[PDB]
């Protein structure tokens, strides 16, 4: 077939050199670009009807991740309430929805309960001004973390998502489906344990748990085994048959009527001493002014908080945004979310973000533009204003179970473990650290590190790189490893060596070293015996895998090449970048008889350039 | 001249395959090893010259380094005496000294002040039970260090040094040269300044220095500027008249010679209130035990202590071995000193290290076997027995003069920065980050603050790197950047794209990025405007640079390769090496009609290919 010839003579970097020459409506984006645009005349029913199923599903949503938070159930609707109305303008999404994704309002909860807890707060009981000390905490917290996901908005680094690892975000994951159990586990068995600050944490709690077991509610836990059992037999049924009804079964909805109407008509609250809501506010309350004095306790929560909140919402507007073919901009999903974070901190909330869940439900019955949202947002607020007094009965282990009952995805990555160890071992060891530190410290210092266990990692892999001893395939111009292919002949008095990594220190003494050991001795001993007593000429150095370059290696090059030079051992490069020839060059490399004359473009001119002499 | 002539057939990674097959006296080091080898015969009166010069000079050393820990004058001959005789025993090295070096020393005593402040430890004042806390804290810090670098010298983990930059430590030394500055002005000025704790102590520290600048005492700043000002020219003139007298003039022994003669003989104590040592202790106390329960308020200093001090004694001792000819086990350095640290901690003492300066002055003076430390401790339990006395009346300000004036190098290097910013970037913002904070922080949160900022230095080098758009020299094999020699000729309905570096997640979202960018356009968008309606048709990626790769790098070469040939659109890899091929291979990559015939050996192999259809 094709052959491979070429004639050219010999070329070193200065012939080379020498013969070929070188040498403002968007940053607050308005409804104005889609409403003038809008299409009324076909996609307003289905904007109606995707609003009304989505604000059915997300005042039960934010009813139930209010106990995730150390807030009483009301405040969830304001979360569910206020954070549509103020993304509706600047938001770039198209088929999203806004709420709590209640890993989140448990990292708000644990700093809360945290930084106010009982015996602290109360030395008598005063339940008013705790939750009053709750829902301050909690309003303050959303604030700080609507004005640093501002700031991040205004610099223009929406890029740090990339430093989220895929298997960090599995364990963490994993590790937050733990968390969740436990604490609704906690809620269900209807068992006082005082709460854990610090390290080990959900060991000691679940601990007092096995020790409190005997103080138990009999039908809080009936009701809320009952709940699970339901909602797991008919999500498997949906999912096993599910050709037909491209919508899903409402069975939370349905298991929550059937519920509330029950321990309404037989009084579990006064008869059995069940625990239900017992409260929920009428109306709309007025602002108040977190206090900011705070902040200082706040920072290393806060920043977790907004980071994990704004991957989670890019995630699900790419992952609809691919589907539905158009962009989404990254620093404007940070603006929109910080000022909608800044809002609803003003009105006592928490934070607020995407609910890949919830998402899918608006989408799929017949996903439009975020008139949706607007309409799920009245759906709340009649929720609020009128249905208040309706959900009194309802119990809250019942929401603990539905919460539990969705947990099991979260569940389902301990099986991707094994073939991601298979695979990559440097995956599978991030995932198991990100997982076991997010268990044995708080959600936000796992994260951050697993964060920085991942920057070591990739630094670990750079530090330690494949280096070879390469020589030439007969007849031919390819150099390979001679331990390898069985037919590489060595060439007389030279030596390759390919050190496939940029240089710096950690690589300057593994170079060293790789060096030392091919060549088979060092410089400064053979100069110091050769003074007192008063195999290889030439050394070739394959570069093409050498990225980027520092002072370091600079100095480390020198030093090499002027001792290999004391004892008459040339030393010739090949393959270098010409960024890195230009590092080179303003490091002072080329002083002293360098000339540039011993670089050459390829491993094979080299060859022929030493066969010269 | 030479001419470049090769006649071979194509060679993709399949058919080359085809053609070319594949496939116990140590770890306690003795002294029995030079020993018995001693050279008796001429050594020995050297050993005793350089042993005495040596310890005349650490003895002064000792008694100074112990005002920068909050220890009474007194336990620096002790912190003196006993790590050299256990590491007589363990040592590698053959011309070091072993001492406090006062940056550790400053580390210690912030470390003690800050854990045993006066106001807390004492209501009334104690001198005798806060000097017995301080020598307390201090004698369980020296504990700590002692384990975690024994432990660290077990796991075999000596190359963490490197991780240690030169720009760092640079500004790490101006930082700590500052700090010493500082502290030392302080004990000069005869001030009493209450201690600060936290950040920007050094801020509140001069502030008040400043504001109680009116209670100085004359004799004391007098003797301390007399001190400077001497020890400073006699050193000037020394360095500039270097040629004859190769051992250093002691003009500081003569100094403390010369001033505690005249302050015993006109008793500046009771007629100026001048601030003396007043308390020297007779010979030799029993070891106390001391209490481990401390232990967990001291892990993040003494790491960076242990850190500290293992780093200079092993840059000092390869300084001397490059010289002398010969090597040190790094290993080894760290057990010897993890077993002198916890020795010396069972004795009331601090931590040891190397202490150039004392080592340089130990070898000028005929450098020979380390039995010159032994004659050098003998030396100072000599002092300790019998000279206690003559040393009383000797004013504490000398000591701090002198130690200002042993400063002036550690402050020499704010004129290496700009020559290091005009270089390369990178080390001139580590250096400068390094400094700022170690200055607003603790010396060792620095510290860590500096290694953590160089790990994501080398993180984002990596991640962002260059790319490239490919073309051919005519007439040749060779391939450059098409803007930039103005002669190169893009081939015909093909691209060619280098992206030198390894590819993970950054990188893969770079790539994809820079992909888009040199195509043109993208598969997803020209697919679905087809899909709806219902100039390049080759891309090769040269992958030269590409060191290593992960589990999300195989993911996204994968779509890329679909995407790509869903719009008949075929996509060629070139310059491959081998493990990553067996990267990808145990990826799982080579499924769904891939085959590994779309791999070529250097990007002129493919265009053959490809112009041979
Ligand atoms: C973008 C890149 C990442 C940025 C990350 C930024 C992190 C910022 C941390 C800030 C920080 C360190 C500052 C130095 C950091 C040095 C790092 C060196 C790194 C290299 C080695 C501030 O440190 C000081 O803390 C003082 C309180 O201790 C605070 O209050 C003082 O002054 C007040 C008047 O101003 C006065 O009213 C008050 O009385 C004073 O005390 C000071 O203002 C503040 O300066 C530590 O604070 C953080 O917040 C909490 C504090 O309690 C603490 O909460 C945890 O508690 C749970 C257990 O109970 C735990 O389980 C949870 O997790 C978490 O809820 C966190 O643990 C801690 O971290
Ligand atoms: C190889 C790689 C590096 C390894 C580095 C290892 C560092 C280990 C730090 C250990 C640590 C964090 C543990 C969790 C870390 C989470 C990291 C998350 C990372 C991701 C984001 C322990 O944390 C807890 O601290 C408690 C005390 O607060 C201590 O005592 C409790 O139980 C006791 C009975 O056991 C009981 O008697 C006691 O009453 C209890 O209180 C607990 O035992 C201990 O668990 C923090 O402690 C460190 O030490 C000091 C404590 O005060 C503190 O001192 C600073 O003070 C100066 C200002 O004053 C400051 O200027 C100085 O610098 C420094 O002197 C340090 O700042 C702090 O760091
Ligand atoms: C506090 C910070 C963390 C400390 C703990 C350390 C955390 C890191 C710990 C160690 C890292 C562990 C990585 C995973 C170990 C192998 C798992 C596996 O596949 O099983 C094996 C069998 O799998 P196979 O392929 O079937 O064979
Ligand atoms: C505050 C933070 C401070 C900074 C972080 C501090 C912590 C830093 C910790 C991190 C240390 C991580 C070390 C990883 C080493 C590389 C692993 C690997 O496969 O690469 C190479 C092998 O590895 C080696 O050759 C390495 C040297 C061998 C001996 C090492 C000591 C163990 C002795 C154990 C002896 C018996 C027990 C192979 O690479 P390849 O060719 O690609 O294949
Ligand atoms: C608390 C952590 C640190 C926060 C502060 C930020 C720390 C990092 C800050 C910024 C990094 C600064 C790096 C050095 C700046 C240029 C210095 C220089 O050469 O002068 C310029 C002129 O030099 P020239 O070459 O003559 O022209
Ligand atoms: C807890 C810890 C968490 C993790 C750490 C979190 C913090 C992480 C922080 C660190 C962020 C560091 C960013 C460094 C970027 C690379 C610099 C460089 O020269 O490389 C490339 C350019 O750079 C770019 O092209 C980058 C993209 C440009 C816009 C970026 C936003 C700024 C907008 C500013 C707009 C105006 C204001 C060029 O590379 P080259 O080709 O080699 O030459
Ligand atoms: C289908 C789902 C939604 C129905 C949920 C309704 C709940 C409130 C009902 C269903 C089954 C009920 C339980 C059935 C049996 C008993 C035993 C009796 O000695 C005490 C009441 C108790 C423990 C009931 C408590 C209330 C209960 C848990
Ligand atoms: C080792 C290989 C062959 C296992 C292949 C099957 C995998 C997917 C399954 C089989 C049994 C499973 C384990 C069964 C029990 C536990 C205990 C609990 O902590 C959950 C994780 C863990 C540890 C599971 C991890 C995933 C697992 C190992
Ligand atoms: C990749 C890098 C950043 C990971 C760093 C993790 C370090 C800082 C963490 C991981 C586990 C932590 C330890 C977990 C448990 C305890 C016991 C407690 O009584 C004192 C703190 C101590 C001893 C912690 C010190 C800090 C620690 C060692
Ligand atoms: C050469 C070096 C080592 C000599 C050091 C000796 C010291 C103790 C001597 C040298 C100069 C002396 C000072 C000279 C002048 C005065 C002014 C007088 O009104 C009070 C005493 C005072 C302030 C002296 C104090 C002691 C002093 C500082
Ligand atoms: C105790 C106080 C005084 C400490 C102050 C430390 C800071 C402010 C000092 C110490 C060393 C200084 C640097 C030394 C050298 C240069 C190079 C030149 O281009 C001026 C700026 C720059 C980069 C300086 C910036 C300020 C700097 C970082
Ligand atoms: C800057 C270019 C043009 C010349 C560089 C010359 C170097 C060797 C010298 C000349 C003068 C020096 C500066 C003079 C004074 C100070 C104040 C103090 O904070 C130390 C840093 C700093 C800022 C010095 C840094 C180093 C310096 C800039
Ligand atoms: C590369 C990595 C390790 C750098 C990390 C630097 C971070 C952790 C440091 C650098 C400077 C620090 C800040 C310095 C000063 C203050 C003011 C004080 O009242 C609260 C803490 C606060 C706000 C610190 C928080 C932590 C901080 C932002
Ligand atoms: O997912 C939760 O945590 C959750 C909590 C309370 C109610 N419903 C929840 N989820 C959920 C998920 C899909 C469909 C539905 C619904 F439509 F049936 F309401 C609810
Ligand atoms: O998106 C979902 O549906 C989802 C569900 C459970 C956990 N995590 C989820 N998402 C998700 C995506 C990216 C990053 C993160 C994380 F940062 F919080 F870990 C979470
Ligand atoms: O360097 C110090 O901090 C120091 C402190 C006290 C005494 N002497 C010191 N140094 C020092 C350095 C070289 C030579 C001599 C001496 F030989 F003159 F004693 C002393
Ligand atoms: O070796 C010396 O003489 C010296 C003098 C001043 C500061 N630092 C010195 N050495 C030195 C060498 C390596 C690392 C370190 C550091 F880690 F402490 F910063 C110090
Ligand atoms: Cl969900
Ligand atoms: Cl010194």
């Amino acid at each position: 077939s094709c052959s491979y010839v070429v004639s050219r003579p010999v070329y070193s970097e200065l012939a080379f050199q020498q013969q070929y020459e070188r040498r403002v409506l968007k940053t607050l984006l308005p409804v104005l670009d889609w409403l003038p645009k809008y299409r009324i005349k076909e996609w307003l029913l289905s904007d109606i009807i995707s609003g009304v199923s989505t604000g059915l599903v997300g005042t039960l949503q934010g009813m139930a991740y209010a106990l995730l938070a150390a807030v009483p159930v009301g405040y969830g609707l304001y979360s569910a309430f206020f954070p549509i109305l103020t993304y509706f303008i600047f938001g770039t999404s198209r088929h999203i929805s806004v709420g709590p994704f209640p890993v989140v309002s448990l990292m708000v909860g644990s700093v809360v309960l945290s930084m106010a807890p009982d015996e602290h707060f109360i030395i008598s009981i005063d339940f008013a001004a705790r939750d009053a000390a709750r829902v301050l905490i909690a309003s303050t917290l959303t604030l700080l973390v609507g004005i640093i996901q501002l700031i991040f908005g205004g610099l223009q680094i929406g890029f740090i998502v990339r430093y989220l690892a895929d298997p960090l975000v599995g364990g963490f994951t994993t590790a937050a489906a733990f968390q969740v159990l436990v604490s609704q586990l906690k809620i269900v068995l209807n068992v006082s344990t005082k709460n854990y600050n610090g390290i080990l944490s959900i060991i000691y709690t679940l601990i007092e748990i096995f020790q409190n077991i005997g103080n138990t509610n009999l039908a809080d836990f009936i009701a809320g085994l009952l709940t699970i059992i339901i909602c797991m037999a008919v999500k498997e049924l949906n999912d096993r048959f599910k050709h037909k009804i491209p919508v899903p079964i409402p069975i939370e909805v349905i298991v929550t009527i059937i519920a509330t109407a029950i321990s309404y008509a037989v009084n579990l609250e006064k008869n059995y001493n069940a625990g239900i809501v017992k409260s929920i506010p009428r109306g709309f309350l007025p602002p108040e002014i977190p206090p900011i004095s705070l902040f200082s306790e706040m920072l290393t929560a806060s920043f977790s908080i907004a980071v994990v909140a704004y991957a989670i919402a890019v995630s699900v507007g790419k992952v609809y945004a691919i589907k539905y073919d158009y962009t989404i901009d990254g620093n404007q999903e940070f603006i929109a979310f910080g000022i909608s974070n800044i809002f609803s901190g003003f009105f006592s909330c928490f934070v607020a973000t995407t609910a890949l869940s919830r998402t899918a439900v608006q989408e799929s019955t017949g996903g439009k533009t975020q008139i949706a949202g607007i309409i799920s947002a009245a759906v709340v607020m009649i929720a609020i204003v009128a249905l208040g007094k309706l959900l009194e009965p309802l119990q809250k282990s019942v929401l603990a179970a539905v919460v539990i009952a969705n947990l099991k995805g979260m569940f389902m990555q301990v099986c991707d473990v094994p073939r991601l160890w298979r695979q990559n071992k440097t995956d599978a060891v991030i995932w198991v650290f990100t997982c076991i530190a997010s268990i044995i410290l708080g959600l936000d210092l796992g994260l951050l590190a697993g964060l920085m266990f991942g920057f070591l990692t990739v630094v670990v892999r750079v530090q330690f790189p494949s280096w070879n001893s390469l020589g030439s395939i007969p007849n031919t111009d390819i150099y390979r490893s001679t331990k390898d292919y069985k037919n590489i002949e060595e060439p007389e008095g030279v030596k390759i060596l390919r050190f496939s990594s940029p240089i710096f220190y950690g690589n300057v003494d593994g170079l060293k070293k790789c060096i030392k050991s091919t060549v088979g001795f060092d410089a400064i001993r053979v100069y110091n015996k050769r003074l007192k007593a008063l195999p290889i000429h030439s050394l070739v150095l394959d570069c093409g895998a050498v990225s980027f370059l520092d002072v370091v290696g600079v100095r480390s090059l020198r030093m090499i090449v002027k001792e290999f030079q004391r004892i008459d051992v040339h030393v010739y490069f090949a393959s270098l970048q010409d960024h890195v020839i230009e590092k080179l060059e303003q490091c002072g490399f080329f002083n002293d008889s360098i000339r540039k004359d011993i670089f050459f473009l390829t491993v094979h001119d080299a060859i022929l350039h030493l066969r010269s002499q």
